[PDB]
């Protein structure tokens, strides 16, 4: 009969139609297992504070980069590019010379530069000490004004000086003095006693001649008697 | 026969309730998927963008004057960046003549040079004031005082020098009595012979 | 009747599924497309070394930056940054000064520094050396010791000597002396000459006397 065989028929199909919606069901299953996994990936790789909510929704990543908040990467990764071009700028410090300095910059092997200082040559000061010894615009001055070097000349504490107003022996003797030529030259004491000498000599004429008086004299009343 | 048909009709009723539940099942996530690629490229930034076809166009990015078509590359090329002004931005100093520069790390771990003279200057010149420190010696003035290699000279002034003294047409004062046979005498001791050469010439008057 | 129209009309339903399942099968499969964009891109988009798995699944990125690891963007950015802050603050070296030294820090015209060096104006040393003259504790020293000022005065080799022992004149003339004044003041040569003539006068007063003696005597 049509009837019975058109039941199988019907039945048959249905068995077939049933197996597909199980098979379609397991693949809708899969699909959706794997999309919630690459939700949880793209959030996992982004990190950010990125998180999938429970209505499905997502919420995307925060970063906190240059002092600044950016919701993206792009917008980070930006904002670190111009982070370092500023502190490259203002961290490269330089040096420069000023009074009786010399400053000599070069590129060091690594490309960072070097600043090579020196003084110049020549200084200009207000003063330079030296242990006991200073220099200044008076002049040098040696120890607790023990020596001094000024404009007027040189003085020594306790002792001599040669200065404008003349020389000062410091009450003691001036020694090794050549004999004068000139004269306006200094005369030692050997050329003082070659005068010294002669006056001896007038002193021992003038003795035998007072003795020579004396014999006239005594003669002469002799001579009265 | 006819609860068999009954059987059926369910059946069929089940199945269309199934094709209605596997519907709006696809439906979720297709939305899903949606909300998947949006995020993606709204976090990712960079001109990315999903387009109506449903391709995605991936991120562009800009860092260290390059192009980078994903974020590893980016990392990587700020990453040399950073190193690169690291290097180049870290100045030195160094010592020439008459100069000591001391090296130390800062607190924050920067280097500080520390900048002295040497204890011992070698120069050309010295200057302070009216006063002059050169290879021919000391000089105060305009040639006022001079002290060079010779000795001393003082400008209309008496000076001492190889040469000997000069006493600059004044007197020599303080001079203690001559000593030795080369120690110069004063007007004292001339004074002396004066007066016995005046007990002389009252001798001869007496004679 | 009445059963074989509703086996017909049974028929005619199975069929219109049948088309259903057709229709689902196809747009799962679109979806199915649609999924293959999204991971492709998530994964070409982080680099990273991420990858999309032919068994379905994603392996993450893996980054190297800042001489680290990182396992996503976000540690991955906050160690460049704190790479920059670093950086920044190690290479800005800076200057101080020392003994006999100035320094003094300015801007830059794009906001870095700049060290001015100068010396101070009063020098503290142990020496300075000016081509053949040398300053140091003991004093001035000129040549190969030809002249030497120290804290007894000054002393010329083979020459005179002004120092604290007095003045020594070198072995030779002191010159230029003005008339002496006061009892200790040099005299000069000039200053005898009168004395020696009136010790000739008196010579000549003393040689006439004599022989005028003489003549007495005879």
């Amino acid at each position: 009969k049509q009837i019975e065989d058109k039941i199988e028929e019907i039945l048959s199909k249905i068995y077939h139609i049933e197996n597909e919606i199980a098979r379609i069901k397991k693949l809708i299953k899969a699909v959706g297992n794997q999309v919630v996994t690459t939700q949880t990936t793209l959030v996992n790789s982004l990190g950010g504070n990125a998180k999938v909510n429970a209505d499905g929704t997502i919420t995307g990543p925060t970063y906190n980069v240059a002092q600044g908040n950016q919701t993206n990467v792009g917008d980070a990764l930006t904002a670190l590019d111009n982070a370092i071009n500023t502190a490259a700028t203002t961290s490269k410090s330089t040096v420069s010379n000023g009074q009786n300095i010399v400053v000599s910059k070069s590129k060091n092997a690594d490309g960072s530069d070097n600043y090579e200082v020196s003084t110049a040559k020549d200084l200009t000061v207000d003063s330079v000490k030296a242990g006991d010894t200073v220099l200044n615009n008076a002049g040098i001055t040696i120890g607790n004004n023990a020596v001094v070097l000024n404009n007027t000349g040189l003085t020594i504490s306790g002792g001599p000086s040669v200065t404008l107003a003349g020389i000062d022996a410091g009450n003691k003797t001036i020694q090794n003095v050549a004999n004068a030529v000139n004269a306006t030259d200094a005369v030692n004491k050997g050329q003082m006693k070659q005068i010294e000498d002669k006056i001896e000599e007038i002193l021992s004429k003038i003795y035998h001649i007072e003795n020579e008086i004396a014999r006239i004299k005594k003669l002469i009343k002799l001579h009265h008697h």
